[PDB]
């Protein structure tokens, strides 16, 4: 393989992720190969660490992925730290000296990403200094890897995005949403595209209603302090729910590259509906998890950190709609949520029963073609058949395929796969501005009556599925959700 | 269940047929409860068994399919045996007083079915003297199923058709063909219109190619007599795998009654190309088997009763033309054998491949959908993903299913199956006249080139798939055999 020749700068280098994430994953790509002599890493935090203890760090941080020392070694030896104010001016002029002296010690030209791992209100400012203090370089690109958050509501984010585009154009910000970085969620394209009996399916003629379910066993764990003022809705919906949906909801693309598939996403989201006050009440559900079967699981009102008024939505199930001939009356169900029967990621795409009858018992039902991405890779087709009986009459069978013991070791993990293609400037896995405010705007719809406390706030218990309101909410339409825990 | 009036009367009830597959069949539909008290079995052959022998017959047949020996008991009481000589009108009297006796010592008010599992010359005289010396029932049903419908010759064939249209009504027809009976076979139809993304793409928009093959990893045994004139051509390609075509070329039927399914199947059978000279040398390849790698596998010259000069074809292998417009330009290729890899018979519907350009190095393959008949019923669907690898790639996978335990536990013989539907009245999965005529047309056109030795006989080590000419046929149109074995 080529070689990747980048200066890739983390602010934020010492938190968890870095830790057990970014590093790690950057080590991969130096055992895979794209990494060789022209890199280096420049991590940066606010405490007074050193070279030796950075390098020190990082080496335990990969000694479980490491074949030999001396591989590790040579890894090292490309990192260095700078202890760095991200709000003082002068402090910038350390940092690029640092990334200088990299750039010169492993023969670097240009081709630096920034990746932002530091607390958002520090994203404006790091944006606009990195330009001011002259961190960016003059040939090569000039990459920023945003992390979560982008905003709280379209407001905040249309102004971080106006702070940004101060130093950087959109094409060169890379939002991270690391579900997008998932193997099977990147295979949703392929299935559809690469099979004309689903790419001419794929429309409102076949298909009933598409499903997407994020769902964990968890509880909000020891995160209160963020979760209750975030929720299902912007936790789980506002990004990961709403990035699936892009993928499943885009139109044909001219080709299969970046800028050709984000066209193809952006249509789809531009046709999407924004409701209203009394639309919001009759096509979303908000729910809060109660007690379970064990001492084990505490309503959520009884968690650690958890004000006792506390009205946050730990699960939400939602229709979307689409304003494309393509989805004219098919309904995309949404759900995700805390506390639920299992832990789970995945899409179902509903099919039209056929209207041929066989005169038998049971008609035709309604095919299904599912996609799991968490917790193992699947994929499913339920297709009608015939029953083993003695008159003739239809049943529904399952054909399945699940990912190989292969497959599971040769996947990369999603931080990598983010990593990777930032340094080949593809934005294929990544959100641009304008599919972001579109969340936004839909988003903030909702917030906007939940914060006004204008739609019921449901319960449920621990370990089901939902409040009944979820399941009342398809029965509407004549649909069920496929997956029952 | 609700209880079946009726009485079958066996001509040929002492042959392996009867004793192995008729009985024990016959006896499931009384276990299942189907046949309670007022039917009667009535057996007849030429050699003189008493009704204790004749019983003792079938008990020893149904000993290994009775749990309880008292219900076995019961069943047996029902059989009555008569010796009778199918030519010799008069002894016709000595059946139909034993027919009139069982009726009315059970109460049965007509419904006869009559069974004629003996050599085909006698189906005609069987026939005239049925209606002859009035052993057809006053009210009710009087039904023939006739074992070897397609006879020995288009002439026979024809001439037997002649006899039974005017001595029986069509609806009172039964042409056997156990393959039919098959419930693997009795699936393709609700495959197909039982699931719209299947449905709409079942012509050649969508298909590039269908695929039968019946294989067998047997040689010819100890039925040198009987095959050695009859070939593959005549023994597999002319009854079963054309049965087989029939359900898969059908048009879209205007409902699910034998008679429009008939009239779909028939439309194909219709536009059935036959061949002339030049053509069977173009697009079908006959074969003998050679001798296999292990020790006791001879050449077919070789087996004990061949004789030096034989010119038979233990293998076939040919290319199918229907002009209608759904069929336009898409093969049907089909193939049956002895001495092949594996016993199998099966269907593959090659799908074209999508033109989509995913920029990758390998793009869309053709997607498979598989139906497996024997050994075990299986189905499966070979679609394209991604492949798990850095870049963005496709690969293909496959879905599959298979019968469960509970399935193939619960699943009629084939015989049983036809038995019962002939009791129903139900003539779906029966051929019919137009059907078997085309089969002997199609293949009355292709004998004579052989026996006029106008093409060239191959050979194949045994063990294999066949010929490579039999690849040479697919390879023509760029098209291989999906099942390699």
């Amino acid at each position: 393989v080529s070689e990747i020749k980048t200066l890739v700068t983390f602010f934020g280098g010492t938190g968890d992720l870095a830790k057990r994430k970014l590093y790690p994953s950057v080590f991969n790509l130096y055992k895979k190969g794209y990494l060789q002599k022209h890199f280096a890493i420049v991590g940066t935090a606010r405490q007074a660490l050193n070279d030796d203890e950075f390098k020190q760090l990082v080496r335990d941080c990969i000694k479980d992925f490491t074949d030999d020392q001396a591989q590790a070694e040579a890894f090292i030896e490309h990192f260095s730290y700078r202890a760095h104010d991200v709000t003082d001016a002068a402090s910038y002029a350390v940092l690029k000296e640092a990334i200088e002296e990299a750039a010169d010690k492993f023969d670097i030209d240009g081709n630096r990403i920034f990746y932002m791992s530091v607390a958002p209100r520090f994203f404006g400012t790091i944006a606009k200094y990195l330009k001011s203090e002259g961190l960016l370089a003059d040939t090569g690109y000039n990459r920023l890897m945003i992390e979560k958050p982008f905003g709280t509501s379209y407001d905040t984010a249309a102004e971080l995005q106006n702070d940004l585009e101060n130093a950087f154009d959109d094409n060169q910000l890379f939002r991270i949403d690391h579900y997008l970085g998932k193997e099977m969620v990147q295979n949703i394209a392929a299935l559809r595209f690469g099979n004309p009996i689903f790419d001419a399916a794929w429309n409102k003629d076949y298909i009933k209603n598409v499903q997407v379910t994020l769902s964990e066993v968890l509880g909000v764990e020891e995160r209160a302090g963020y979760y209750d003022t975030a929720g299902a809705l912007l936790d789980m919906i506002q990004n990961h729910t709403m990035q699936i949906v892009g993928w499943l909801a885009m139109e044909k693309p001219e080709s299969f590259t970046d800028k050709d598939i984000r066209a193809a996403k952006n249509a789809a989201f531009n046709a999407l509906k924004i409701y209203d006050e009394a639309e919001v009440n009759k096509y979303f559900v908000r729910a809060q998890y109660g007690a379970g079967d064990s001492a084990d699981f505490k309503p959520y009102l009884e968690e650690l950190d958890v004000p006792a008024d506390s009205k946050n939505n730990t699960f939400i199930a939602g229709e979307l709609q689409f304003d494309l001939p393509r989805w004219e009356g098919v309904p995309f169900y949404v759900r995700s949520g805390k506390r639920l029967a299992a832990k789970q990621t995945r899409v179902d795409i509903v099919f039209k029963a056929g209207t041929f009858n066989f005169g038998s018992e049971q008609e035709a039902q309604e095919a299904v073609l599912s996609i799991i991405i968490d917790p193992k890779g699947a994929i499913e087709l339920k297709l009608n058949a015939k029953s083993v009986e003695d008159a003739f009459n239809t049943r529904t069978i399952d054909l399945g395929w699940t990912v190989s013991d292969e497959d599971k070791k040769n996947t990369p993990e999603p931080y990598e796969r983010m990593i990777h293609d930032t340094m080949n400037g593809d934005g294929s896995n990544f959100a641009d501005w304008n599919g972001v405010s579109i969340a936004w705007k839909f988003v903030d719809a909702i917030s906007a009556v939940y914060t006004a406390d204008k739609a019921p706030l449901e319960t449920y218990k621990s370990g089901s599925m939902g409040p009944e309101a979820s399941d009342k909410l398809l029965a509407a339409n004549g649909d069920a959700w496929v997956f029952k825990g």
